[PDB]
């Protein structure tokens, strides 16, 4: 009550903000969505409509992944005796069109999906002008436009580290997606799973990439796990260049990429050249634009921090996905909470959002996905002697005749060790990790305890019955070794 | 302990028989476990210890299916940009090779096991003499042992139609997995998953099947599904003789052979010409060769009846896996009953086998995989307006760069329509099924509801997360392709 253009107006058109667009006016709101894509600097790629999952995100990831997992295919056939070919070697623009191909039919679907869905689009930069006033600039031009309520989906881009040549000479998974050039010999610096997917495809289509580390790998995630993924990085001859920090990048006249670099513990200091030079080294979130302070929303660094609701400090303007204070960064969970959102705000639904146990995947050479608490967490949260680890390594049916390595697929389920024996969390290395774990995530959702799991029976052969196989403490110190 | 030979003699060295064995031995009992194989009638193929899954099963079933899907993933790779070559071709006799090549390997490692945990393995035929006392008939001579008690884990052996030249021209899935010659046209009589698989995995190898189906496709599974595996099937080139039975078959002049066979809703008469007739018309237990008499023990056709402990009528007496009657004919299953049943006898364990909802996989081209009920027992069994049934049609991020139809990508969630809601059954044809379904049959297990379901967060890209975007339901009359 009071009269507004909008009921409600989004601000970012990707995973959060068009699930929330689109769920708000199926339940009868007034609704406009901006989006807008800034051009990355150097190189200038730019995108469609639909945010970062399906134009410089999951899915170009996903498909360079399944290209990369076809060169083994093809490799593998012939020890079951198909007659193919050992020289083969993937052309990258191909491979690129392909892909970027998908991508705009995509964005084209979506584009027709939010005019069928009477969801109206705005292509423009918005910023607040007061808690329910927006400037929008569009291509030419500028509108003002009032909301009852704002959602802001702004989401991040990717973080240039602050050195010589970064921005001139480096890239970023913006770029990457749709490189001109082929990637050659490659320098990813950062071991986050953006990092170390990358990396992992990057060798699999015939180049030569090193990981370089800061610190750890995969920091957040359970670090048995994360060493055993960078030791099957390794295993597919991927270096590492770990406790190692980029210092400079420069172009030399043969047009190399001379890097130079700093062991962190040591102080050594070290060069190479390089085709490419990718920063994998974090997202950060794009309030900037937005002038938050003329709106009163408080911000922590580049994020904003919401209530369970998610609701700002301000009580008409909420955030949600990837712009959002602490809270996992993926695609399922924007569209979610985005949809959940728009529920509650018109379609009489008290539901909020459940972040706990969201299922993820790391999309390496050999996959890595896990559900839940890692080992350590779980160990700092109630103490060791009241957990519980089974282990194991275990054979996949399809390695035994093309003989390939088992020396990483390990599983592991952390559980309470008494009364109801609750798993607390599920971890996997091997193939198609994410289809494996789905269904576990639902699981434990429902309440999964170890005798549930150890009791339900076995789909043979498969890699996801080692799960319900698991046998082995920790505790025992019994070799998980089958 | 005090009076028999051994505490425990296990008749049958396959899935439950030697998980039987094994455990018995861990909580201290004197144990014997015999097997013997039987030669094929005809060809007389035969094979080494660990039963019908390790040697004709399970195992060599999946190896060939992975053959066949490598196959597919050499011609998909081209899409991708890789330089790979159309004309490949599988070369059988390698492929056979490699298969019997893993399964001696695992015949070995079973025997070294057997005698490294002390079960004493006697390659040896055991008929009963009394209800403690059996005659072991082994290629030398003959011994007669005694036990307190007796576990019967000997399974089945393929069934051939009584009808001319059926032994003599037939073979069946014990001949295939080693055949010496290469199957060429193939006719697969029965269309059980054994049939599907084979005639599946056969046309993806290079050779032409025909299915050839009595009645209906998958008889105890999800109709809808099995039509739509059939029909997946037939997209693949793979022909099927509905409502079409065996009369006949005979050797010609040059080599091929003749199959008279008739349509029993027409009446109609024809005949063709083949390289291989694959018997796939089910399994008969081999209550035969026991001499139940002896022991007092009772039968049911072909099976033994058992009560939840696996008793038979003779309480010293128990029988475990396919012999068993009317319960899940799978490797997982004859594990963990044969596992529990010798825990309750020397483990002080009270733990009954649980057959409710187990999962199993069809690894027909196109995957099926379930767990629970199928739609027609849910309404049988509750009423269609107490079912919900949500389904839909999903596209696999892997087919869309290579075309590969999406035309029988399906999946379905039959569940309680009110209340909690509870799942009953989950179906899903496409990729990976088992790896997809297994963790799904866990939540089950710990009362997986819709609710819980739909708001298990997704993992993307991953078809898995399929199960938790389901929304339309059959009774809306909605379409079920986005
Ligand atoms: C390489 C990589 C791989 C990934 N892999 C996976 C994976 O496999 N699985 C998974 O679940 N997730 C993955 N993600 C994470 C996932 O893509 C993000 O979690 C998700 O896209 C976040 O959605 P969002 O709506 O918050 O932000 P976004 O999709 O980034 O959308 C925000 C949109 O708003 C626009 N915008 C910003 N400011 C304004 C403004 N002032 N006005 C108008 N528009 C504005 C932005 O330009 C952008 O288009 C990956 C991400 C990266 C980069
Ligand atoms: C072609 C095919 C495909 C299959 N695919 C799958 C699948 O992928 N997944 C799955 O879970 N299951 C599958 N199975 C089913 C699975 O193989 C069986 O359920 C399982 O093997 C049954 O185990 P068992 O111990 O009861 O029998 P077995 O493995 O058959 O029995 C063991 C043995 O007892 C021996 N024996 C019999 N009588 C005597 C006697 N009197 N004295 C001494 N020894 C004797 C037999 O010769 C045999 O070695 C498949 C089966 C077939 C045939």
């Amino acid at each position: 009550q009071g009269s507004y253009d909008y009921d409600l107006i989004v601000i970012g058109g990707g995973s959060a903000g068009l699930a929330c667009a689109k769920e708000a006016v199926l339940n009868g709101a007034r609704v406009a969505c901006l989006d807008f894509v800034k051009p990355t600097p150097t190189l200038g790629t730019k995108w469609g409509v639909g945010g970062t999952c399906v134009n410089v995100g999951c899915i170009p990831k996903k498909l360079m992944h399944q290209a990369s997992l076809l060169g083994e295919a093809v490799h593998e056939a012939a020890a079951y005796g198909w007659n193919v070919d050992d020289k083969i070697k993937p052309d990258w623009h191909k491979l690129v069109q392909s892909v970027q191909n998908h991508i705009k039919s995509v964005n084209w679907v979506t584009r027709v999906d939010l005019r069928d869905k009477k969801v109206e689009y705005i292509n423009g930069l918005g910023s607040f002008v007061d808690s329910h006033t927006l400037l929008a600039k569009l291509k030419s031009g500028e509108r003002t436009i009032t909301a009852q309520t704002f959602v802001i989906a702004v989401g991040g881009r990717p973080r240039y580290p602050d050195i010589p040549g970064a921005v001139e000479y480096g890239i970023t998974s913006d770029d990457l997606f749709s490189l001109d050039r082929e990637p050659g010999k490659t320098l990813v610096v950062g071991a986050g799973y953006i990092g170390l997917e990358c990396a992992g495809f990057l060798k699999g289509l015939g180049y030569e990439p090193t990981v370089m580390v800061r610190s750890i790998v995969l920091r957040g995630f359970d670090q048995q796990m994360a060493e055993l993924v960078a030791a099957s990085m390794e295993e597919r001859g991927i270096p590492f260049l770990r406790k190692t920090v980029p210092l400079s990048v420069e172009k030399q006249d043969d047009g190399k990429l001379l890097v130079k670099y700093k062991n962190v513990e040591t102080g050594e200091e070290s060069e190479d050249v390089y085709d490419t030079v990718l920063w994998a080294i974090g997202r950060k979130g794009l309030v900037d634009d937005l002038n938050l302070p003329n709106a009163g929303v408080t911000v922590q660094k580049d994020k904003i921090p919401v209530d369970s609701q998610e609701a700002t400090n301000v009580a008409n303007i909420y955030a949600v996905g990837d712009i959002i204070y602490g809270k996992p960064e993926l695609t399922p969970v924007a569209v979610l909470a985005g949809r959940l959102l728009a529920r509650r705000l018109y379609g009489g639904s008290t539901q909020r959002m459940d972040y706990k146990d969201v299922a993820t995947t790391v999309f390496t050479p050999l996959e890595y996905a896990c559900v839940g608490l890692s080992e350590e967490d779980a160990v700092k949260q109630f103490g060791a002697d009241e957990i519980e680890v089974f282990h194991g390594y275990y054979k996949p049916t399809e390695f035994f005749i093309p003989q390939k390595s088992v020396r990483y697929c390990y599983l592991k389920a952390v559980a309470e060790r008494h009364g109801d024996q609750r798993v607390y969390g599920l971890h996997y290395i091997g193939p198609v990790a994410g289809e494996v774990i789905q269904g576990f995530a639902a699981a434990l959702k429902s309440g999964l305890t170890i005798n549930t799991l150890i009791n339900t029976v076995g789909i043979h052969p498969t890699t996801a019955e080692e799960f319900t196989r698991l046998a082995i403490t920790k505790r025992s110190g019994l070799d998980p070794t089958p």
